[PDB]
């Protein structure tokens, strides 16, 4: 670089886009609004004599029907009209096969990177660990990292001949590799590890904080994340804000040096870091999360942006494709299944044990629970599609699991026994069985088995129970919990789908639990 130049670098992230790449049914996010932001933001920072780094912490894939019933093309032929730079592979870049990875990739004209990722039989990582930017004279490397929880988590499915190893381990290991062949003038990482308040982390695996406090001072000039899906805008030292407003001041983490940023998900906002390098040091002058139409309770939060009209004559084949799809035939069931509110806020029913079953079997659980005010429709005997689906599942709850000691199961299932029928509370159970006596469950079992206190067990749920909905335990913030990310209605969907035809005798309720 030039000695004493001054260069001002703009770098632009999102993550966790999940699917969004049309704007939602309140007018809010999108990828042609944020089109015509980053375009707008190119303009200025170019009229300044600035460069523009943009990045994405991952997971493009999985969250939207119209997308992922199109393995996420348009997310990804979006983002490169918004023009992204790089991207950090997420979890849920193997949710679909390989194939469809390999795909993603050909579609997508910027790399998808990952430098932890491997190849078990050669020891040669699979995507490429880092990508490399001129801008103006310097040299700008940008490192790739994915959690080591992907191919832990749920049910497992797609990691033929592919292992996760330690982000953090990883991330040493390149910025050597880096600095003894490339000697970048900055190294940034896009990350899809997940920003933890003061590297609490729990029994997720460690993410971006733990990382950058086990890595050299300002080795790094920022960690650009994900995961975790948070807007990283801190309120006192080592503590995110809780309900963060869009419009205001953002403050992102600082860790052992290294700027932790996180613009939440869905592209609801863009997150704007402004450095100025000079001399070696990077130095970051200032910081905002910007919203894309992000309304509140309907109004906008700061200035409308206006939908790009070629991201709207690109994407809307793919919205209307998508959306036509819905009608599609996904399954058939040989019998009605009983999701009206007077049965299954009653007894429990076969449409109860169907979604349980598929939540279970996405997450590898051994029994679950959700509110019967949670089913909102039957379907008919007869053929099923996703609309279909999406009638009984409405609401957009994710698909949780907690994995804990049969003593907690005994304690959760007494306490989610005590709500009433006759309320949306009412749970229906799926693999659990007892005869419910004066507030007691007597001869509790799960999957036939009594339950052993000493024993672990994988409980699935939505995420609206699991944080305390209809008065049930709060789960999520107790160790052992993971949100998966996954909409009720694709599990559904997707277990139909590879079940079909249903016999549904074989979700008929038989008396397992019983209250008297
Ligand atoms: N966003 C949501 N996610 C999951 N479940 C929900 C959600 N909103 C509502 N429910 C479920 O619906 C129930 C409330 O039902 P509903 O909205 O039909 O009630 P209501 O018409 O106000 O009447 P009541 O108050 O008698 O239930 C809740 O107890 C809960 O189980
Ligand atoms: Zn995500
Ligand atoms: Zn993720």
């Amino acid at each position: 670089y030039e000695q004493d130049k001054t260069y001002k670098i703009t770098v632009l992230h999102t993550n966790d886009h999940h699917g969004h790449f049309w704007r939602n049914e309140y007018g809010e996010y999108g990828l042609a609004a944020q089109k015509t932001l980053v375009d707008g933001i190119r303009k200025e920072v170019a009229a300044e004599g600035g460069s523009v780094l943009l990045l994405s912490g991952g997971d493009i894939n999985t969250g939207v029907p119209e997308s992922d019933l199109q393995d996420a093309e348009p997310d990804f032929r979006g983002m490169n009209l918004v023009g992204y730079d790089a991207m950090a592979i997420g979890n849920h870049e193997f949710d679909n096969p390989l194939t469809v990875l390999r795909q993603q990739e050909k579609w997508a004209k910027f790399p998808l990177l990952s430098a932890n990722i491997y190849q078990k039989s050669t020891g040669e990582r699979l995507f490429k660990p880092w990508a490399l930017f001129k801008r103006q004279d310097l040299k700008i490397a940008v490192i790739g990292l994915t959690t080591d929880d992907t191919a832990k988590i749920g049910n497992p499915e797609y990691f033929t001949d592919i292992e996760f190893r330690k982000p953090a381990d990883e991330a040493k290991l390149v910025i050597q590799e880096l600095q003894q062949t490339e000697k970048p003038d900055i190294i940034i990482a896009a990350t899809h590890m997940g920003h933890y308040d003061n590297g609490e982390h729990g029994s997720n695996a460690p993410g971006d904080v733990e990382m950058a406090r086990a890595l050299p001072a300002g080795s790094l000039a920022m960690i650009v994340g994900g995961h975790s899906q948070d807007p990283v805008c801190m309120a006192a030292e080592n503590k995110k804000q809780v309900d963060y407003v869009p419009g205001t001041p953002c403050k992102p983490d600082q860790q052992n040096g290294i700027w932790i940023v996180q613009a939440h998900e869905w592209g609801k906002y863009v997150g704007r870091a402004d450095f100025e390098f000079r001399n070696g040091e990077m130095k970051m002058v200032n910081y905002q999360l910007i919203p894309v139409n992000l309304k509140k309770k309907r109004v906008l939060y700061t200035p409308e942006i206006a939908e790009n009209q070629q991201m709207i004559s690109l994407l809307s084949p793919f919205q209307n494709k998508g959306k036509a799809q819905l009608e599609v035939k996904i399954g058939e069931t040989n019998g009605r299944l009983e999701g009206d509110r007077d049965k299954v806020r009653f007894v429990q029913t076969n449409m109860g044990r169907l979604i349980l079953a598929a939540q279970m079997d996405r997450t590898g659980a051994d029994f679950a629970v959700m509110s019967g005010g949670g089913i909102r429709d039957s379907i008919e005997a007869g053929d099923i599609s996703y609309k279909n689906v999406l009638k009984v599942q409405p609401f957009g709850n994710v698909v949780v699991y907690a994995d804990m000691t049969g003593k907690e199961v005994i304690d959760y299932l007494t306490a989610v026994a005590q709500m009433k029928p006759d309320s949306g509370a009412y749970p229906q159970f799926a693999n659990v069985s007892f005869v419910a006596k004066d507030g007691k469950l007597n001869d509790l079992k799960i999957k036939g088995e009594p339950v052993d206190p000493a024993k672990t067990y994988r409980m699935a749920t939505l995420n609206f129970n699991a944080t305390g909905g209809d008065g049930y335990p709060r789960l999520d913030n107790k160790p052992g919990y993971v949100n998966t990310g996954f909409i009720d209605a694709e599990v559904l969907k997707a277990y139909i789908q590879k079940s079909s035809p249903l016999d549904v005798s074989v979700y008929e309720p038989k008396g397992e639990v019983s209250w008297q």
